[PDB]
């Protein structure tokens, strides 16, 4: 009921550090403790590797001090004090759909320029992000919304702010891109971006089963897609994917993002019963069935969304699956009964 009205109301319109490094291509990296033992710049830690990793750093000329300079500039304008929403959340995706490029059907499908897209997309797409939802900035008459105008005010205001940290100096990581290639990125981040304000879930996953629909493949597995409105879409849903991810994590990490999210929305809520506003579903902490909650977020969201993209790429993620299931039971197990 307040699981229906959530999701209604949501988804609807040094040695030791670079030991932790080395599972930079696994899904279910230790975040948290990377974290840790970069002192608290996973960000920019997990980034650099990537980009490394990649050879990005060679194929667009991009000096390593302006790398090192525009993430820790764009890591700081992640929020000390917001639970979820942080530099770890953003690092977490990051690396999530590095792996998630990496997969074998997927295999030399997409230019580095659109692989650069999604990562930075990917990084920048929670910056400044205030700790509240889109719709609380709407009933409390925020600047935010006034100003774009009730339509994913807070994706675009990520896309502002991530690509003003840009123009600071010795920040400008595309500053050897050119002019066609800075567009073509532009154009791309901003669609994707977009594509994470959660309210475009049921229209994201209409459109990736439509792909899957018409899935055509070479004669080795590989998938094809001959058009640009295709390869976005399968950017737009990898990084929502991304951005969904935490129930298909091993169960210890998991855990603490559920912990994460629930302490960020009751945040939320008390300052709704502070307003003496009605406290939205899930951000009342004197009522709130968390795991009942997170049953219903899996069987109506999060698993759909898993099975399609398993669908897409399959059986590139079928162990991904297998954890999201093995997750679902064991909330399922722990339903608090009188
Ligand atoms: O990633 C998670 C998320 C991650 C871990 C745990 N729970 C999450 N939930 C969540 C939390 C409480 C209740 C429900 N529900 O469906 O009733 C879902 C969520 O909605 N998302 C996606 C999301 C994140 C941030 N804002 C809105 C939605
Ligand atoms: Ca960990
Ligand atoms: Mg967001
Ligand atoms: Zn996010």
């Amino acid at each position: 009921n307040q699981v229906s009205e959530f999701i209604s109301n949501t988804f609807l319109d040094e040695d030791v550090l670079a030991k932790e490094l080395e599972d930079v291509n696994k899904w279910g990296l230790h975040v948290f403790r990377i974290a840790e033992l970069s002192g608290n710049r996973p960000l920019t830690v997990i980034m650099h590797t990537i980009f490394q990793e990649r050879d990005l750093l060679k194929t667009f000329k991009i000096p390593v001090d302006t790398l090192i300079t525009y993430l820790m500039t764009l890591e700081d304008h992640y929020h000390a004090d917001v639970a979820y929403h942080n530099n770890i959340h953003a690092a977490d995706v990051v690396q999530s759909t590095h792996v998630l490029l990496s997969t074998p059907a997927l295999e030399a499908v997409f230019t580095d320029l659109e692989i650069l897209a999604a990562i930075f997309a990917s990084a920048i797409h929670d910056v400044d992000h205030p700790g509240v939802s889109n719709q609380f900035l709407i009933n409390t008459n925020s600047e935010l919304a006034l100003m774009y105008n009730d339509s994913s005010v807070l994706e675009n205001h990520h896309l502002a702010v991530g690509f003003k940290l840009l123009q600071e100096e010795n920040c400008d990581i595309f500053q050897n891109l050119t002019k066609k290639q800075r567009q073509s990125l532009r154009k791309m981040v901003i669609d994707i971006v977009l594509a994470t304000d959660m309210s475009k879930h049921m229209n994201l996953l209409a459109d990736l089963k439509t792909m899957v629909e018409t899935k055509k493949v070479t004669s080795s597995g590989v998938l094809l897609l001959d058009n640009y409105s295709d390869r976005i879409q399968v950017l737009q849903n990898m990084v929502h994917c991304a951005d969904l991810s935490n129930p298909t994590k091993p169960l210890q990490l998991y855990r603490q993002w559920t912990d994460r999210i629930m302490e960020e929305f009751f945040r939320q809520g008390d300052r709704e019963r502070e307003r003496g506003m009605e406290i939205s579903p899930m951000c009342d902490k004197h009522n709130a069935s968390v795991e009942k909650s997170q049953v219903g977020f899996i069987d109506y969201i999060v698993h759909p969304l898993w099975e399609t993209w398993a669908d897409l790429v399959h059986p590139d993620a079928q162990d991904i699956l297998d954890t999201l299931e093995d997750n679902r039971e064991w909330y399922q197990s722990t339903i608090p009964q009188a």
